[PDB]
């Protein structure tokens, strides 16, 4: 809390976002991933002691927190349609619940409070998202672990929604450690949105994390592009290094761009199409295979340039160099 767990310098390179996928990235790329990433629901802490399975990979925070006991621990916290009560305290024991199990692993912890703040499928009001982050912060000290818990604020920097809008969401900045933001189509508004995110952070004085990135509408092993978000048809054939020079390079340059705020990133690395909320016929959108091991050019390429020295990996000065 308090811009202690930022690092001085270098981009924490973190993965997503479910158990079995981070288990499978690490065992595939023969690595210990620098931070892991899992999500729970505020409501019921689904996912927190034991296992949740909503259709978007299998989360348990426990298993994940033991398995990578050297690694930094990322958490995205959705409100579950229910902000308003949240805001009203109709969870705060929940919430102390959280924050002292997450305080218990002893290790950096980056809390994605509400994560995609501005979505609107969210459910989520202003007031609601801005008492909610200020109340966090302030119980995140009142319980003593403002060393351990860094704070959040990612939006979703998704182009359906008009830009110009997220001054309304903003808690201030002595609430927020981070921005966020969500990479995964941008080129199809030109990257305004995450441009837009990135710009914001950058005017509060805020380091930047790439909470959710995926090569969306892509498929790793089949190698093909879709350009119908929705069900993913008309798929093109691609080669490996067209889906590199298409999705992975810009996604690094844009950290390069705006290399003065980055500071972290969680690519999302599992076969979406998979599990089942993300699964034929696609009733919630299209969303494709990301595993970098799934192609060998992917693989070396993504095991290139995250080995480079602005990068944060995983080693016995992890925790020192993320300020913990
Ligand atoms: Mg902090």
């Amino acid at each position: 809390l308090d811009g202690v767990l930022v690092p001085e310098s270098g981009i924490l390179v973190s993965v997503g976002q479910d158990v079995d996928s981070v288990n499978d990235y690490a065992s595939a790329l023969g690595t210990i991933p620098a931070g892991v990433t899992n999500y729970v629901g505020i409501v019921n802490l689904d996912g927190l002691n034991s296992d949740a399975d909503a259709g978007a990979g299998r989360n348990n925070i426990a298993e994940l927190a033991n398995a990578y006991p050297t690694s930094a621990l990322v958490v995205g916290v959705s409100m579950n349609g229910e902000v308003d009560a949240v805001a009203s305290g109709r969870y705060n024991a929940n919430i102390d619940t959280l924050l002292n199990t997450l305080a218990g692993y002893d290790r950096p912890v980056y809390l994605r409070w509400a994560y995609e703040v501005d979505g609107p499928w969210n459910g989520h009001s202003p007031s609601g998202i801005v008492t909610s982050f200020q109340y966090v912060h302030d119980r995140i000290i009142a319980l003593g672990h403002q060393a351990k818990i860094s704070l959040v604020w990612q939006v979703a920097s998704y182009c359906p929604t008009p830009g110009g809008q997220l001054d309304q969401w903003w808690p201030g900045s002595e609430y927020v450690d981070w921005v966020g933001l969500s990479y995964f189509a941008p080129q199809d508004c030109n990257w305004d949105r995450v441009n837009e995110a990135a710009q914001f952070a950058r005017s509060k004085g805020k380091p930047l994390f790439l909470n959710e990135s995926t090569p969306q509408r892509y498929q790793v092993a089949d190698l093909t592009y879709s350009a119908d978000p929705a069900k993913g048809t008309n798929r093109q054939s691609k080669t490996s290094q067209q889906l590199w020079d298409e999705w992975f390079a810009p996604y690094f340059q844009f950290m390069s761009d705006n290399s003065d705020i980055v500071k972290g990133f969680t690519y999302i690395n599992a076969d979406w199409d998979s599990q089942w909320r993300w699964a034929a016929p696609y009733n919630e959108g299209y969303w494709g295979d990301s595993r970098v091991q799934a192609n060998a050019l992917i693989k070396s390429n993504w095991q290139q340039e995250i080995a480079k020295g602005q990068y944060i990996n995983h080693s016995e000065t992890l925790f020192e160099t993320l300020g913990y």
